[PDB]
């Protein structure tokens, strides 16, 4: 019975999931929290944390080890599966891990260095780890690599892309992949013929247009603050008044890089919580603000799932995902009734059903376009990968 | 037979335009440019360019008040227009102008320092030049004042908004008020029961859309500079690309707020020029860059056209407008054809026929939406405000 190990080493965290091979059940994870700080800790399923005070990412995946070993898990682990950040140009697809590939990676670091190099240092450590296992590197911007340059470039001056790489990569590659492969089974839709629009929306959010099995469009940039708003990130903003804003509260780059990424989106207009479930209470309670997060929320859920239509020959289908996808029946509803344009007809009765409930249509018979919540299972489709290659020659 | 001066004073040039209050026809037509500088000068319908060398406003409008002097012009001028760029939240609609008017144009004006205060000079010069006569303000962005909070907030800290007043505005206000009211007339539509979405395509561009006879929704923002890709702005683009350019180039925001406004768009990515006209060659004579900023800059309208439809009930009409959108046959068609996914359908002998052809519908009758090209007149519009406020008691 050969296990997965998936991986996700994170600025400050390492998630871990430990999937069967035979079902692509998890058996186990965890969370390596408070990393590179004086008090670092390792919770597994909620089990009391241990004390990993002062530990770098391999002693953290060290003690990971430890725990899959005092469970005899570790003989049976026959493939390790990294999450990374950023594949640039170079990954259109999740690929075996020799030294090549780790060269290429660190090639495409500088395009996301606050995550990618996160992401190497778990590379490191589970190839110290677990040698003789073969491991395997999930790009979540590979999906998006399918796009056209119409649809990649920025209005920049054309040296900003071909000597410094300044294009739209697009992320949640792995969810809007996984949940589009859903859809075509839910759906009973032929994926060689077919237009769907996947809205992954969780505290990081983006939308995704899928043509033909094909990512053609996307939200986020070159970065993950474009696009929809968000939890703390602000989603597209206006340059000329991101310049304004610095002349007049004198304020720098990443003054302003701080606000757009920690400060802004759903806390940033309520100035309450980033927290969805904390803001629909809120508006309950009568609170405007936190309702005006949500509306502006909502509307530009909305307008993005509607342009990225525009790259469909036809639209067949809207999924949900993601936390607040998976999740939030009133959020869906807004979104949905905000895009009666397109001819989208809700089943309450089916949108109120909860997650507990899986892939499932929550549109309504006379809709033209069909409505679903596919639950987002990303840990599950590494884990398919690393199985397909755990066949190759390498 | 009175008529109308119209006036337009940006930072280095003040265009003007005579109409007939009868026929709204213009009877003069004018530019003076090179304004501020040692050498300006003042052509008039192609008439050669007279020596206004080191003028200022006052005097090139004094010039212009000459002109109209030597032609008998001067006291059938029964109301004058001034087109002024940002209106704030103030302007909801044209006004007469009066001290009060004056004063709040100079509160709104840090919102659009490079032209608001050449927007004043104009109206400084032309009471001083016309005491006698009623003198009206319209706004390019009172008409998107009816926007929903939820459509014009920036998913900035709400501080930005209510103490700095950061929020999207749009423009071309009075292009897409003007060519909305002429689309009612053209597609026999019910202002009061209507779905449009006008795209107002010149070398500054942006999308508009219009339910029931109000603007909820524009594709600018703070600034021109949001939206659309246009002539030599960027249009949207990823806030952290931005931010990444800068630490790469050791550029600061003046520099990129160069970049991004003078050139990017359709100059930057074809590295050859912001005329659409010549990249259309260049495409036709195989040049790639030429053709890439054509094919992105239709791609980001089809986005938005489809994006911006999400704020209406119902999709009734598609306009185009602008020197690109009146007179570009392939750029309509092109972004029609990208927009199958609403069911458009295109009747390209009507696409073909060149402006002279006026306020056309270009869409076969199969298509769901009626597809029509209207060409603005916002000189036109500015003198039927004017018009109606000249039976006004002030
Ligand atoms: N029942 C719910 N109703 C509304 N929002 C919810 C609910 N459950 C979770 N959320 C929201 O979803 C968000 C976090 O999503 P996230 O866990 O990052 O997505 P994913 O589960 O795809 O990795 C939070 O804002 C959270 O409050
Ligand atoms: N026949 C044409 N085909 C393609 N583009 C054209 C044509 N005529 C003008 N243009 C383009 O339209 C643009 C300028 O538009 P603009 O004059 O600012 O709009 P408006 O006339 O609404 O004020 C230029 O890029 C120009 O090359």
């Amino acid at each position: 019975f050969p296990v997965v190990l998936v991986i996700n080493c994170g600025s400050s965290s390492i998630k871990f999931s430990v999937l069967d091979v035979a079902t692509c059940d998890v058996l186990m994870a965890g969370i390596a929290d408070g990393m590179n700080t004086e008090n670092a800790f390792l919770s597994i399923n909620g089990d009391k944390p241990i004390n990993l005070a002062h530990s770098n990412y391999e002693d953290a995946l060290k003690a990971i080890a430890f725990e899959l070993e005092k469970r005899d898990l570790t003989d049976s682990v026959a493939l390790i599966g990294h999450r990374i950040a950023h594949g640039g140009e170079l990954f259109t697809q999740s690929v075996i891990i020799t030294d090549e590939i780790i060269d290429n990676i660190r090639r495409v670091s500088p395009l996301a260095p606050l995550h990618n190099y996160a992401n190497l240092s778990g590379i490191d450590a589970a190839r110290h780890l677990f040698p003789a296992v073969r491991q395997v590197a999930v790009f979540d911007t590979s999906f998006h690599q399918t796009l056209a340059p119409e649809a990649y470039l920025y209005g920049l001056p054309w040296e900003y892309f071909s000597s410094l790489g300044v294009r739209r990569y697009g992320f949640h590659g792995t969810s809007h992949r996984y949940v589009s492969r859903r859809a075509y089974e839910l759906l009973d839709l032929d994926e060689k013929d077919s237009g769907l629009i996947v809205a992954h929306l969780g505290n990081g959010a983006s939308i995704c247009a899928v043509r033909n099995g094909q990512s053609v469009d996307t939200s986020m940039g070159m970065t993950p603050l474009e696009g929809l708003m968000m939890g703390t990130r602000s989603g597209d903003v206006d340059f000329g008044a991101m310049a304004w804003i610095a002349k007049e509260t004198g304020q720098t780059l990443s003054d302003l890089e701080r606000v757009v990424n920690k400060e802004s989106g759903l806390l940033g207009i309520s100035g309450l919580s980033s927290d969805l479930r904390v803001l629909e209470k809120a508006w309950h309670e009568g609170h405007e603000r936190a309702r005006l997060a949500i509306k502006t929320f909502v509307h530009r859920i909305a307008r993005h799932i509607a342009g990225h239509a525009a790259s469909l020959h036809r639209l067949d289908g809207i999924i949900f995902t993601g936390g607040i996808g998976e999740n939030s029946v009133l959020i869906r509803q807004l979104v949905i009734e905000h895009l009666g344009v397109l001819g989208l007809t809700l089943d309450v009765e089916m949108n109120k059903q909860p997650n507990s409930h899986g892939e499932r249509i929550i549109s309504a018979n006379p809709s033209q376009v069909i409505c679903a919540v596919i639950p987002t299972n990303e840990e599950k489709m590494i884990a398919l990968d690393a199985i397909h290659l755990g066949n190759v020659k390498a």
